[PDB]
């Protein structure tokens, strides 16, 4: 009944419904007869894209005219998630789009579930970049992100009898309705080759392989603003002419298409396995490709904004480049190359530009994690860059000899090049610190450790280089849009919706935390979210969960330091206790549904064993009629932004239980706190700040602290460790065969012995187990006291304002980038 | 200045311009600032696509409701060309689109030149399929074409100083604005594997590789009708899940992506080189992929039209036409789908298959008919080999039961050739045995099929063999490529109804001596020649004189096509001009010779011939003594667009293949339709063209087909007496006048009396004197302007028979038994 009527500016239900039908008919991607939920998704996304194109174009023109200083964020990951709800929400068209879809015979949630997550990232590094983009838009800042257009993500996780299996993501196998290809925005990127030296001393990288970098824009709308910025993604392509017809017609198909193959490899997956030389080279190719394409584009834009060609001295006053971790380190020597070789600048001029343009964000505690590459591999793949890095290092060392002779003895550790006789490498973090005008960590304690310990000598050389910028999360995706009913309650009680862009207003809830009407609304909202989560879990796992039970969630990368193993051993203990109780005693317990999710790196044997263990435990627990009214255990598969958007709103307790000292941050922790989920956790990462903000009384702390961990490991080494019998009992119960034929002995050996690699319980699972189980008992007692629990939940949201990514990005803008709002009129 | 305003039904200049600006903004594929001619092309194409989607949808719905018998044309090639002018033309929106683009600051010609030809074919076989689609639409017939969505065509031809170089086509490297992907229309296609025998006795093809066939529609609009049919093209794809992450993460990238690689190979190029086993297998994969995907889709559509269906209805509702033997596997594939997937018994399945499928043959030489190793067929398509063996077993039994007189010919009539050295499957035999109808493509060709090639099959099935003379669409090939000439025709016939009733062109005959018509005719040709001269200068750098006789030869470069004869005649003409006193040169007819065509990359002498033409041109065109009287240009990258530029400006075209070697000749028909006279042998479509236009309006020369064997024997026996002009031309090439390239090796092909690659098998020497004498007749005729213009008018006037509308009407009535289904 609704006829096709194009209206790219559609802003009421009738206009929008017409525009959707228009796209279904005139932007077809399927046979015309059926308009199923899939077709409806694409046509709805296309209708929204019309609004986004108008705004993206206006923002591009405005920034071009104003010629502001502009930030470019380089990241190897973006966890964009699904775009639909966010687009609708930022445009403030929820009502009109819901009504439009209803007139076409669909509920918006049916359609939203058809959208595949954009598989452009893996973990928190990527989700940080994605929150930052939302905040850049909303704060009206002239800032873009650049990334790679990965076709297959990291992997889609499936759970079989074997445990985790890894399959390629398929988000682009039909098409993405959000992106906009820019066929005119193509830049050449070279690999391998050699350096031509001209008679005048100029140098030019030549030969090797050349791939084409093709731009795709993903519009990022801001909340309550026209400003719509870009995540510009690069696809690596060979040219049609790079196919060798002679070889193809000789039947040598692989040889014929070898450049196409090498191009496709770049954007196949995130973090391609690098145990082999081929894989190391591919990782470096991906990093270089991102850096080179992006910087070429940035330079082109700098010039196109000229009104006269413009002075290079203006460049660092008009461009900021932020490196998210060390992955984009090659931006340093690449910008040098582009300035000196392609644009003729002398070294000193080029260095002044580069050093004032680039800043570095570090995310880590362990020096062992910081990227290093073989000098031989770098010479092979990127010879001109190795020449430039050698000169950076030569000049840096000379600075020490000229100005800081007291540090002469530390040249070997401070240099970018490690000339170890066996394994010479380039220390990428050293290159970043030496070259960047600013270095920042991602939480106060993390940033303090970077200054005091990891990079102390560099701090001595450059006393103002190092900063802190505490991470944050966007309260659009992570509260307003994922939990709209709770959001409406917040708005009602605060008497304003301005908290959506001024998150510290949430503190206005504190005065009402004992208000029984608010507690009742809060409980009702959580209940509706729990019911939705239970529906989701049943659909994706087949397990029916009881929404009156305590929902206890641990979702993050599977790793020994994250201690999913501790959680599951506690579950095994709780199960064994329940089995041993008489029914009268079981009725005294707090019923609980334990949900654990996350991905294991495919070659990480114990992480895969842990996924297998969680599933095997669940299979037994969930099917035992004697305890399954009190305990169920589910492994939630394929954790990604969409899964997070389902879990977080329905969560009551979340676990952030990593060995103390091993986490720099913890943005998921923030998301949970913001949504009224209480935390059981170690004094570690973002838990420190969350506990400070929400109050110690509204958090369940346990475990060794960071400063104790070395003593405790030494006590274990010295034979002084006294394991709690409940821990031994849990381990032995896993080893008893109760969970089936799989032998968990090898996994649990990691907890045995007193010393040795892969042994001796390095992550203190045994040591922390008793205080962990005691904190879980406190959780149970707290959960029985409903009024008390709801007060804690309200106070958790109420104290969450500091964690806004708007606060984070405003700080980067003022203190690092020196950019300011540029609102599109 | 002009505001974006969507209107998918735009039919006036203002509405159209708004819609173009709307697509430029809201269907972007580039940065938004610049609206250059490329961006304008895509936005204009998208505007037209809106009109085409409406009509394609209406046609699909109407055919679904009516449930007519529907034809499906299977072809390994389609030469679609550029779509823009044809779309505008068939929608009758020329004025409104021209005006709309002008308001946006462009002439339609600037935009039309930005469009890349759809590189979906190579030669006449493919252009025939494409003309047929246009006629199917225009005649309101329920008929589709299926094909492969080739990414890189055959090759784009580049001319360097070294001669031809071959590079992949790039028409899809950005995107094609015409096509419509159908992500729901995906069928699995298997390769390799084995035949499972089920407990009940049924059989199932299992294991091996499975690729996904994804459909894209290319709407084909009809002239003066809403009817808009499809060219449905298949892309071979692997699934994301077919990438092996373990291998990829181990750095074994080729292994990890091997299924993706094998899928991509299917649609990389036309006619992938097959000197190796790999290449033979890839050719068979392509053919099977086309057949299997298309048949699965056809069967799906047959069922979807059910209102409540019986398999007995299938041959009453489906016709499948095989364009050459490339789609031969449609026969055993339909059998497999019917018997295995749908449970039919052999006899029922065979009745359906044999009544559904018909075969069009295009070949003179039996050596050209496709044969495949039995071993390769078993390896790639084991279930199909089981089926082919049973077809053959039953056929041979029919001979033994009903035609005992042919028992001694079973070895040559069987589909399987069990020659102990090289056992093969004879695909043409499988096609003739299985198809209810077989046709050739010209009367003489069809007569030869019946009398010689397939005489015994004709004896077995006296009504199976037919003729359907080829044709060309007078939309693309007259109305749209030559609008000014078309307006003259309309004026003089007092109607434009000839555009769909081409025999009305005979009404020009009465005016062929008319001084006013001759004047308008000459003016139109002159304007086309000036446009061609502009084009030639742009693409070759050579300035040509539009007052000279434009002499064109464009087709595949091959020894049997005799470009070598043409260029030797040019060399001779050049030498004579150089030797003449200026007073004698002023008595000659100035001529510009244009030669174009592609050489298969491994075909050494064909590449040498391209090199020769360019080398001769380099010398002739820069010689100030003679270049006012003769130039010779190699026109690069011959394709539909090049034909659209050359044909309208042509005055003489050469169709000079050794007699007996051409079945047809559709380009010949295009030239005749545009008033271009032919110098040619009595061969292929020249025979019919000469009949229709009159012998006095055609320049015939050369041996006839029946003489060729005698002439080759005379050469073998040492009795050949070469004309001194031929020897003089050859020696001049060998003299080094055309530079450092040694043409000795090429010309050795013309030397000796016997042996493969020697002895002038294609009779270049023998036919040279009559060819040169015919060229002298051309010159004398060209000096008599009134006489020439009369011939030109009579050529167009007699061209009606060559309409593809006539051809397709005949297939529809005599083979397919389908009829008009006009969309209201
Ligand atoms: C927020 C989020 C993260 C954050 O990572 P952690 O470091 O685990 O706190 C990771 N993945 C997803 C899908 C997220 O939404
Ligand atoms: C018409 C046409 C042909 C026809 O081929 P013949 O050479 O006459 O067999 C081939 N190529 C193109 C581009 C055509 O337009």
């Amino acid at each position: 009944k609704i006829s096709a009527k194009a209206n790219p500016e559609a802003d009421d239900a009738t206009e929008i419904a017409g525009n959707i039908v228009y796209h279904a008919k005139y932007s077809p991607h399927f046979s015309p007869l059926k308009f199923g939920p899939e077709q409806a998704l694409y046509a709805t996304a296309e209708s929204l894209r019309d609004r986004l194109i108008q705004l993206w174009n206006e923002t591009y023109v405005h920034f071009n005219k104003v010629d502001p200083k502009q930030t470019y964020y380089l990241s190897m990951e973006y966890l964009q998630g699904r775009a639909l709800t966010n687009a609708i929400g930022n445009l403030n068209l929820q009502g009109p789009y819901a009504d439009a879809l209803r007139t076409l015979g669909y509920e918006l949630e049916e359609i939203a579930e058809q959208e595949k997550d954009a598989a452009l990232g893996n973990g928190g590094l990527g989700r940080l970049a994605s929150c930052f983009l939302d905040s850049m838009a909303t704060l009206n800042l002239p800032a873009w992100g650049y990334g790679l257009r990965y076709r297959h993500g990291l992997f889609k996780q499936i759970i079989t009898k074997k445990g985790q299996e890894e399959i390629p993501e398929d988000w682009l196998e039909k098409f993405s309705p959000w992106e906009i290809v820019r066929h005119d925005v193509v830049f050449p990127v070279r690999f391998f080759g050699k350096v031509q030296v001209n008679p005048d001393g100029s140098r030019k990288w030549v030969d090797g392989d050349v791939v084409q970098a093709l731009a795709y824009d993903v519009p990022i709308p801001g909340y309550g603003t026209k400003n719509t910025i870009s995540l510009r993604l690069w696809e690596a392509k060979a040219r049609a002419e790079d196919l060798d017809l002679f070889q193809f017609n000789e039947g040598e198909y692989e040889l014929a298409a070898q450049l196409h193959s090498r191009a496709q490899q770049i954007c196949t997956v995130l973090y391609p396995g690098d145990a082999t030389e081929n894989g190391k080279l591919l990782r470096l190719k991906q990093q270089f490709f991102l850096c080179s394409a992006s910087l070429q584009d940035i330079i082109s834009r700098f010039h196109e904004r000229s009104t006269t060609s413009r002075k290079w001295s203006e460049f660092p006053s008009k461009v900021a480049v932020q490196m998210n971790d060390t992955h984009p380190t090659l931006a340093i020597p690449e910008l040098m190359r582009l300035l000196m070789d392609d644009n003729g600048l002398g070294w000193d001029e080029a260095w002044d530009v580069t050093s004032k343009t680039v800043a570095y964000t570090n995310h880590t505690v362990l020096p062992e994690a910081l990227e290093k590459w073989s000098q031989s591999l770098m010479w092979k793949l990127l010879p001109r860059h190795m020449e430039i890095i050698e000169e950076i290092d030569k000049r840096f060392v000379q600075t020490i000899r000229d100005t800081r002779v007291d540090l002469e003895d530390k040249i070997s550790s401070l240099s970018i090049l490690d000339n170890n006789p066996q394994k010479p490498v380039v220390r990428m973090a050293n290159l970043c610190v030496v070259s960047s005008h600013t270095v920042n960590g991602v939480a106060q304690l993390h940033s303090d450790i970077l200054k005091a310990e990891l990079f102390a000598d560099y701090v001595s050389i450059w006393p103002n280089k190092f900063q802190n910028k505490t991470n944050g999360i966007t309260p659009r995706r992570w509260l307003r849009f994922c939990s709209p009913e709770l959001s409406d309650i917040i708005t009602k009680w605060l008497k304003t919706d301005k908290w959506i862009t001024d998150l510290d207003l949430l503190t206005g809830l504190r005065q009402f935390a004992d208000n029984e009407e608010l507690q009742s609304e809060w409980a009702s909202a959580k209940t509706a979210n729990k019911k939705r989560l239970a529906q989701y879990i049943e659909r994706v796992t087949g397990v029916s969960i009881d929404p009156t039970s305590l929902f206890d969630i641990q979702v993050k990368r599977i790793h020994e330091y994250k201690r999913q193993l501790m959680n599951i051993l506690g579950v095994v203990y709780r199960f064994k206790k329940l089995k041993e109780m008489k029914p009268e005693e079981r009725k005294k317990t707090v019923p609980r549904t334990v949900m654990i999710g996350g991905k294991a790196f495919a070659t990480y044997t114990n992480a895969k064993r842990i996924v297998k263990l969680v599933n095997d435990v669940g299979d037994v627990v969930n099917s035992d009629p004697e305890v399954n009214e009190y305990l169920k255990v589910v492994f939630v598969p394929n954790y990604n932004v969409t899964v997070a958007e389902m879990l977080i709103p329905g969560s009551e307790l979340s676990q952030h239980i990593s060995t103390a000292g091993m986490e720099a941050s913890g943005t998921s922790n923030m998301k949970f706190a913001l949504n009224g989920c209480l935390i059981i956790g170690t004094l570690d990462g973002a838990n420190v700040e969350i506990r400070e903000e929400v109050g110690e009384e509204n958090f369940f702390l346990f475990g060794a602290t960071a400063d104790q961990v070395p003593r405790l490991r030494k006590e274990r080494e010295d034979g002084l460790f006294k394991p709690d019998p409940r821990f031994e009992e849990a381990k032995q119960f896993v080893k008893s065969g109760v969970f089936g034929s799989y032998d968990y002995g090898p996994l649990l050996d990691s907890l045995e012995g007193n010393t040795g690699f892969g042994r001796g319980d390095y992550f203190l699972v045994g040591y922390d187990f008793p205080s962990y189980m005691d904190a879980q008992a406190k959780v149970d007692e707290a959960y029985k006291d409903r009024k008390g629990w709801l007060k804690m939940s309200i106070l958790s949201t109420a104290g969450s304002g500091k964690f806004s990514s708007d606060r984070t990005i405003a700080q980067y803008a003022k203190e690092i980038w020196n950019i300011e709002a540029c609102p599109v009129p």
